[PDB]
DNA sequence: CCGACATCGCATCAGC
DNA sequence: GCTGATGCGA
DNA sequence: GTCGG
């Protein structure tokens, strides 16, 4: 649908979502507003009343009431007031820095630290992750053209197999869903000598190699199965590429497809699949799917030899990654 | 009137 | 020293 | 905030 049909309303709900998330520290209200904004974005009519939007799943009394005020007056006083509030705005803005959540943002603002310049004046008071998020603040909010994502994929696929021929690196996330641009790169790593039943430094060597060739530039978090960090394409003396976020995850190779499914997403989709499963007598996570039982006590896990397998167990139509936006 | 809305890895904090 | 809780994030 | 127990 043309976004201007109910663009005023979806914007309003999205702002409210971000504020509940970053300032009120209520993730479920953030999700509620998101859900209401999303479903309205699909509505192929121009909303005339709150009671009309009330019909859509995820729109209840409070939001329908807020829509009525917006249509009848062109704004939302609560949203107008929040926007002029120095404290709420600062807290909200600071959470745009990677590593800074609602708790840290609130405490920063409480001690007068409110801008990026304030943060730069106070490196002492930031932890390692936050410093990096601050350093590449602009870059991390840049979107990554798919062409560059392909360039980034080449490097990873190359260096991965260079360490050991039987690794299997799989770019998931928005990229796998075929998006024209991505927020970051998500790499899913698997190796034969690592199973659920089950060679140790399996993730570490790959990361080390990507640092070796100067592809990985910074580390946010690193462990046995999880990597969170920063990368950069090498420049062709023509100008330099932005620093990008990259997540790497080493997963039980015999659970490869539940992982590919989870880390391909989307965000709402993974959520809808798990919630559906429950209404239908199943429970999925990133590793297993397992039929809860009669009583709803999980039974044993199943074999899965392709993504479609999981789609079959609860039997939705196998939707291509491109289709899993919700 | 009121609880679910998923769960996890890693960094760091609170405390023994 | 350690375990467990919290924060932030995927 | 919304849905549904
Ligand atoms: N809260 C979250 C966060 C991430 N995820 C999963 C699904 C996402 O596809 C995946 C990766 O996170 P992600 O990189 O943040 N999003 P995703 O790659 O979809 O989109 P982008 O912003 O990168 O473009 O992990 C999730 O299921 N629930
Ligand atoms: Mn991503
Ligand atoms: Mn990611
Ligand atoms: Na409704
Ligand atoms: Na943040």
């Amino acid at each position: 649908p043309q976004e201007t049909l109910n663009g005023g309303i979806t914007d309003m709900l999205t702002e409210l979502a971000n504020f509940e998330k970053n300032v009120s520290q209520a993730i479920h209200k953030y999700n509620a507003y998101r859900k209401a904004a999303s479903v309205i974005a699909k509505y192929p009519h121009k909303i005339k009343s709150g009671a009309e939007a009330k019909k859509l799943p995820g729109v209840g009394t409070k939001i329908a009431e807020k829509i009525d005020e917006f249509l009848a007056t062109g704004k939302l006083r609560k949203l107008e007031k929040i926007r002029q509030d120095d404290t709420s705005s600062s807290i909200n803005f600071l959470t745009r820095v990677s590593g800074i959540g609602p708790s840290a943002a609130r405490k920063f603002v409480d001690e007068g630290i409110k801008t990026l310049e304030d943060l730069r004046k106070n490196e002492d008071k930031l932890n390692h992750h936050q410093r990096i998020g601050l350093k590449y603040f602009g870059d991390f909010e840049k979107r990554i053209p798919r062409e560059e994502m392909l360039q980034m994929q080449d490097i990873v696929l190359n260096e991965v197999k260079k360490v050991d021929s039987e690794y299997i690196a799989t770019v998931c996330g928005s990229f796998r869903r075929g998006a024209e641009s991505s927020g970051d790169m998500d790499v899913l790593l698997t190796h034969p000598s690592f199973t659920s039943e089950s060679q140790p430094k399996l993730l570490h060597q790959v990361v080390e190699q990507l640092q070796k060739v100067h592809f990985i530039t910074d580390t946010l978090s690193k462990g046995e199965t999880k990597f969170m960090g920063v990368c950069q394409l090498p420049s062709k003396d023509e100008k330099e590429y932005p620093h990008r976020r990259i997540d790497i995850r080493l997963i039980p190779k015999d659970q490869y497809y539940c992982g590919v499914l989870y880390f391909t997403g989307s965000d709402i989709f993974n959520k809808n699949m798990r919630a559906h499963a429950l209404e239908k007598g199943f429970t999925i996570n990133e590793y297993t799917i397992r039929p809860l039982g009669v009583t709803g006590v999980a039974g044993e896990p199943l074999p899965v030899d392709s993504e479609k397998d999981i789609f079959d167990y609860i039997q939705w139509k196998y939707r291509e990654p491109k289709d899993r936006s919700e």
